[PDB]
C-alpha cells in the first residue's frame, strides 16, 4: 500500500503545515500538523474543555462506529515551547491520503494550552518520530507510520514541504519526479527517539563551505532552523543591521534586507536554503524589524532542522530496520 496527501502552510509565513486526515467511521476529517519531532497523534475532540476550543474541527468518537475507548489510557505532552495538552485515548481507523490504519491510537484532548487553542487552523498533531517517544500511559502506543509500516510497499515516508505553497507527504514510496539529482542518505540515531543525524557543514551565501559535524534532528513540527551559536553568528554577520535581540528572543534584521542563502551538508551533498526562506517577517504588525529564520540552539540542548531547512529539500524518512534519512534538492 501507499498514501499521498497534500500539506498546506497554515499562514503566509509557513509557520506550520496542515494535512487532512480521516478519522473514524464515517470519516471525520481533521487537519493535522505532521510532526517528525514527536510521536503522539492527538486531536481536539468532543471531550476538550469548551473554553479551550477556538475554531478547530473536533473528533467526536461517539459518532464513530469503529472507535473504542482504550481503557485506562491517558496521555500528556509538553513541547519545547511551553505548550501542552492531555487527555484520554481511543483506537479508531485513521487514513492519510488513501492509506488506512485500523486500530490507531487517537489521543483525545481533554485539556489544551492557549498556544494550541490560538492556532484555529490546526486540529491536532500526527507524530512521526519514533514510537519510543509516545506519551500514552500505561501502555505506550505506536505512531501512524509504525502501524502502517509492514503494509507499505516500502517502509518509508517522504516530506516535500512547499515554500509559500502546498507540498506533499507520501507514505510507502519515493516519487522520483519530485526532486532533482540524487537522494543522499545519511545515518540516523534513534537513541533519543528522533530522526537524529549529523550534517557535514555549512556555507553562508556564496561563502566557502565549512566542514564541521553538526548533530541535529529533522523536525517538520518546528518552524525554524536552530543551529549552534557560532554558525548562527556567522550567518547573521553577513546581514547589515542584524542583531540578536533578547527582548524579541532571537536574531532580528531590517525588513529592507535581502538575505543570503544558507547551505547545509548532507554527506558530500549540499542543500541550499534560499535567503527568502529565512525571512519570517515583521516582529510585530507594521514593524520594520523582521524575525530571522535561523536561530541559535543554545539553551535548547539540540540542533533542529525544522521547516526552514526541510522545505528546501525532498526528505526521505527511511524506517527500514536500520533507519536512515535522505535529502535531495528540488
Amino acid at each position: 500500500s501507499t498514501g499521498s496527501a497534500t500539506t498546506t502552510p497554515i499562514d503566509s509565513l509557513d509557520d506550520a503545515y496542515i494535512t487532512p486526515v480521516q478519522i473514524g467511521t464515517p470519516a471525520q476529517t481533521l487537519n493535522l500538523d505532521f510532526d517528525t519531532g514527536s510521536s503522539d497523534l492527538w486531536v481536539f475532540s468532543s471531550e476538550t474543555t469548551a473554553s479551550e476550543v477556538d475554531g478547530q474541527t473536533i473528533y467526536t468518537p461517539s459518532k464513530s462506529t469503529t472507535a473504542k475507548l482504550l481503557s485506562g489510557a491517558t496521555w500528556s505532552i509538553s513541547y519545547g515551547d511551553g505548550s501542552s495538552s492531555s487527555g484520554d485515548v481511543y483506537t479508531d481507523t485513521v487514513s492519510v491520503g488513501g492509506l488506512t490504519v485500523t486500530g490507531q491510537a487517537v489521543e483525545s484532548a481533554k485539556k489544551v494550552s492557549s498556544s494550541f487553542t490560538e492556532d484555529s487552523t490546526i486540529d491536532g498533531l500526527l507524530g512521526l518520530a519514533f514510537s519510543t517517544l509516545n506519551t500514552v500511559s500505561p501502555t505506550q502506543q505506536k505512531t501512524f507510520f509504525d502501524n502502517a509500516k509492514a503494509s507499505l510497499d516500502s517502509p518509508v515516508f517522504t516530506a516535500d514541504l512547499g515554500y509559500h505553497a502546498p507540498g506533499t507527504y507520501n507514505f510507502g514510496f519515493i516519487d522520483t519526479t519530485a526532486y532533482t539529482g540524487s537522494i543522499t542518505y545519511t545515518a540516523v540515531s534513534t537513541k533519543q527517539g528522533f530522526w537524529e543525524w549529523t550534517s557535514t557543514g555549512y556555507a553562508v551565501g556564496s561563502g566557502t563551505f565549512k566542514s564541521t559535524s553538526i548533530d541535529g534532528i529533522a523536525d517538520t513540527g518546528t518552524t525554524l532552523l536552530y543551529l549552534p551559536a557560532t554558525v548562527v553568528s556567522a550567518y547573521w554577520a553577513q546581514v547589515s543591521g542584524a542583531k540578536s535581540s533578547s527582548s524579541v528572543g532571537g536574531y532580528v534584521f531590517p525588513c529592507s534586507a535581502t538575505l543570503p542563502s544558507f547551505t547545509f551538508g548532507v554527506g558530500s551533498a549540499r542543500i541550499v536554503i534560499p535567503g527568502d526562506y529565512i525571512d519570517f517577517g515583521p516582529i510585530s504588525t507594521g514593524s520594520s524589524s523582521c524575525f530571522g529564520g535561523i536561530q541559535s540552539s543554545a539553551g535548547i540542548g539540540i540542533n533542529i532542522f525544522g521547516d526552514v531547512a526541510l522545505k528546501a529539500a525532498f526528505v526521505v524518512f527511511n524506517g527500514a530496520t536500520t533507519p536512515t534519512l535522505g535529502f535531495a534538492s528540488k
